[PDB]
């Protein structure tokens, strides 16, 4: 029993983790086989960052202009190329410590933890979503550009994040492992602004089936819903579109709890009108939705 | 920018995990130097569970009725030996990943990370604080006892809990590393039951700190109060006494943020008085009370 925020077990990602040196940039950088992979921006300097262009600036670099350190230990770069936002550094050591791996780009609603990283050394690990806006609600300090977000279903890392900055509103946004940025957001100081966020429905429907299978009921009700109606109101609360995959999904743990995903849509209406009256879900007192159905199936009995 | 429930990364710890196996049960072992940990109940049977005599059933067994593995190489049990709740098996190499470490016991309202394993095999990490009532609110299912919880210190892993068993309200128990139980629990099929838990008030006072650092001012106000009064007003509600020794704890916190901790007092006696009136703080809609002062300086600053 019992209802956690749980990350992946870290170690496979820190035996992985490089600091990269650029002039005067320190970041992080990811150690695979024989390349390391972190933000194109390090190369960037104090001018650069309102409009670099990073061919031009990357055109100008020798292998050697790049110090990259692993442990206390100094590897050899031989070789870099730029793919989308990210540098990969050919370097003349395969990592000994590379796990098996693959590189997945993830949607909106889908979990991962970060190891949180600095000088190449890792500081913590949490678990976070992506939100419906494209950004991360992280926790993020200077210096912790090229951390990393992954999941291990199984002993495979599947990295689906790279950190490359914080926006003004205090969160934050990077790209995936091929170097393409997760919503409209760019690697240049201009003024961008995440949009409106919204609350990951799928995601809370999930928990509340979670908390019916830890031994809670008291949010049910006798009703139903069409699936049209329960998104007409939910809009109104800046909840997600729920849609016929997310209902599909959602078939386990209904067949799990015997409750009908639309009669626990119909749940979650009344709760959006009621609020919790003093109670609450999991430890909770407001709805929960950075757990994911399959988070759930991990997790819970 | 941001606040999150942050664990310490869990590599050292998860190079120290594997699985022991004696007749029908399996469970989850600490591997340092040439040793391996684990709860006692290990074993028992069902109808041992209800009244073992831990020293009458270790006898019976020879090192060979201990399987242990390691990933998949099964190691030697060349000894057994029990400290209060905990077995010792002596296994005949010692672990090569064994990281710099130390046992220690914490005190109420110290957080943790917990490496939750099933098979010797490390599923997640999470962070827990110790509660008043000397349990935790984990996440745990059939065969994680023996999963562990740590600090890291600099290099050094500090060992302080090993996860034993479940209460009936569905939060944990369990002991030290050298087998003493955290709260009056024993490790037997009984009628057991958390005590009434508190809040730990030092804690929401670092948490509330944290919320000030990350641009989250809202409930902050003109006034300061004094200890003894705080006292009365924590102890209506439930929440621990407030000591001097916290107040300086939290001396750092209070010089940075120009808030004294009787100040920020004030703020916490206002919200327990009138709730929250819609808001949160750090996207919490309750009072947030496991983050050390200590966490809140080391997931801030560095
Ligand atoms: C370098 N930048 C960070 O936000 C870096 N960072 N990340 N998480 C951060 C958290 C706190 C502070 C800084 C943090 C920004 C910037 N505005 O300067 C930037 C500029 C140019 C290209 C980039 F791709 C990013
Ligand atoms: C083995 N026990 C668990 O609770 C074990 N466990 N831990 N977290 C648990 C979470 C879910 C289910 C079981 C869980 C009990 C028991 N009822 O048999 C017990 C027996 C003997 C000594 C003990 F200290 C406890
Ligand atoms: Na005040």
């Amino acid at each position: 029993s019992g209802f956690r925020k749980m990350a992946f077990p870290s170690g496979k990602v820190e035996g992985c983790m490089v600091q990269v040196t650029c002039g005067t940039t320190t970041l992080n950088g990811l150690w695979l086989d024989d390349v390391v992979y972190c933000p194109r921006h390090v190369i960037c300097t104090s001018e650069d960052m309102l409009n670099p262009n990073y061919e031009d600036l990357l055109i100008r670099k020798s292998n050697h202009n790049f110090l990259v350190q692993a442990g206390n230990v100094q590897l050899r770069v031989i070789g870099h190329s730029m793919q989308n936002c990210v540098l990969k550094l050919k370097v003349d050591t395969a990592n000994p410590k590379t796990p098996k791996y693959k590189f997945v780009r993830i949607q909106p609603g889908q979990t991962f933890s970060v190891l949180a990283c600095y000088n190449g050394s890792p500081s913590g690990v949490y678990q976070c979503a992506m939100r419906p806006n494209f950004t991360i609600k992280g926790s993020f300090l200077n210096g912790s550009c090229g951390s990393v977000g992954f999941n291990i279903d199984y002993d495979c890392v599947s990295f689906c994040y790279m950190h490359h900055m914080e926006l003004p509103t205090g969160v934050h946004a990077g790209t995936d492992l091929e170097g393409n940025f997760y919503g409209p957001f760019v690697d240049r100081q201009t003024a961008q602004a995440a949009g409106t966020d919204t609350t990951i429905t799928v995601n809370v429907l999930a928990w509340l089936y979670a908390a019916v299978i830890n031994g809670d009921r008291w949010f049910l009700n006798r009703f139903t819903t069409t699936l049209n109606d329960f998104n007409l109101v939910a809009m109104k609360y800046n909840y997600e579109p729920l849609t016929q995959d997310h209902v599909d999904i959602l078939g386990p743990l209904s067949a799990q709890t015997g409750i009908a995903v639309l009669d626990m849509c119909a749940s979650l209406k009344e709760l959006l009108q009621n609020g919790m009256n003093g109670r609450t879900i999991l430890g909770s007192a407001l709805l929960e939705d950075e757990f994911t159905p399959f988070d759930v199936v991990r997790q819970c009995s």
